[PDB]
């Protein structure tokens, strides 16, 4: 059986293959380099946990990319319409979506002496350093799901001489179409010294060129 908490992979048409399981609030992005990807061919989802299967991800094309919300309780036994897999999110029954973002070192060398705290509208700061998977953001759906998001963004060194490198504001938002997620950017709120890239869908990734 599965979880009501908790989700499992199977690799192989009718729960066969071989098997494999997932947390509750996870975020794995396979690339297409790795055969283990396309592995992907049936899963199983509790009940109090989101599933999210993506296979293409763009941001200028205007043909919609194959995209399912997996139900957030049901098994899934042939889903090849869905084009196989590349990214897959597991959300806790909690979050309506969530976002990945990553510091890269655009100034020092070592990289893990810095530490970015991003805290969205009422959410739970969460505190990630260059030494980690993208940390995930958790977004509710909000009212409209259209509408933007604030977010607090304060960059501190995780170490003495503990001074604060970034202490600005992003907007979020996502378009409720395809999952598309997107980040909005503007003089009266974002910095002048770390910017961000979307690197993939629902995957930001932060350079820090400056060192304040």
């Amino acid at each position: 059986s599965v979880d009501a908490n908790k989700v499992k992979f199977f690799f192989g048409k009718n729960c066969t293959g071989e098997s494999f399981e997932y947390n509750k609030g996870e975020t794995v992005r396979f690339n297409n380099g790795d055969k283990w990807n396309d592995k992907f061919m049936s899963c199983l989802v509790g009940s109090n946990v989101r599933c999210n299967i993506w296979e293409h991800n763009e941001i200028d094309t205007p043909t919609p990319g194959k995209f399912q919300e997996l139900a957030q309780g049901s098994t899934n036994n042939d889903l090849t319409s869905i084009n196989g897999l590349s990214k897959f999110q597991v959300l806790p029954g909690a979050f309506q979506w969530a976002v990945d973002v990553k510091i890269v070192n655009k100034v020092n060398s070592t990289a893990g002496s810095y530490e970015m705290t991003i805290t969205p509208y009422q959410v739970d700061k969460v505190a990630c350093k260059d030494g980690d998977d993208f940390v995930q953001l958790p977004i509710p759906k909000l009212t409209p799901p259209d509408s933007e998001i604030v977010s607090h963004l304060t960059v501190r060194q995780t170490h003495t001489p503990y001074d604060y490198v970034v202490n600005g504001s992003v907007y979020f938002k996502y378009s409720p179409t395809t999952g598309q997620v997107t980040v909005i950017k503007k003089d009266e709120t974002f910095p002048k010294n770390m910017t961000v890239t979307q690197d993939d869908n629902t995957s930001f990734i932060f350079n820090l060129n400056s060192e304040k």
